[PDB]
């Protein structure tokens, strides 16, 4: 589990999504497995608006961050799950690391700020969701 908090959105794996999340919607997409709702609280997290390929991300199932070199944003093939069929997702990057299920939410960083959240993995592959190129994260 795990969440971006910027200005007042709230940025969560669309399959982890709560009732609240879902009642206070401000957008989503199955293909990139993101959903953000709007929060009552200014969070703290700041984006990071660059093309770093190395980064820090945590990893729940270890209590531990990782540095990583991750792939560009890309359309990957990601094996069915209990929340996805096998399926192209869009906007993935992927590195070497350990994941497992619940170590979707987990933000991975660079020096810039917030790059994406854990949201794929498997067999020593952790996949992040990209969210740099989601401007309208940092205005209203
Ligand atoms: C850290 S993810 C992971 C790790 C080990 C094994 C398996 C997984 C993949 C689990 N997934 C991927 C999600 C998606 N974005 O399609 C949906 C889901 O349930
Ligand atoms: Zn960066």
């Amino acid at each position: 589990s795990g969440a971006i908090y910027v200005g007042n959105y709230r940025v969560v794996n669309r399959h982890l999504a709560t009732h609240n999340d879902w009642a206070n919607l401000v957008w989503e997409d199955s293909s990139r497995d993101l959903l953000v709702s709007s929060t009552t609280a200014q969070g703290c997290d700041t984006i990071a608006r660059c093309d770093c390929q190395t980064g820090v991300y945590y990893c729940s199932s270890r209590r531990k961050h990782y540095p990583v070199s991750f792939s560009k944003p890309s359309l990957i093939f990601v094996e069915a799950s209990e929340y996805y069929p096998a399926r192209y997702q869009s906007h993935l990057m992927l590195a070497v690391g350990h994941s497992e299920p619940g170590d979707c939410g987990g933000i991975l960083r660079c020096q810039h700020g917030v790059v994406g959240i854990v949201s794929t993995g498997g067999n020593g592959l952790v996949g992040f969701a990209d969210v740099r190129d989601l401007l309208w994260l940092d205005e209203e």
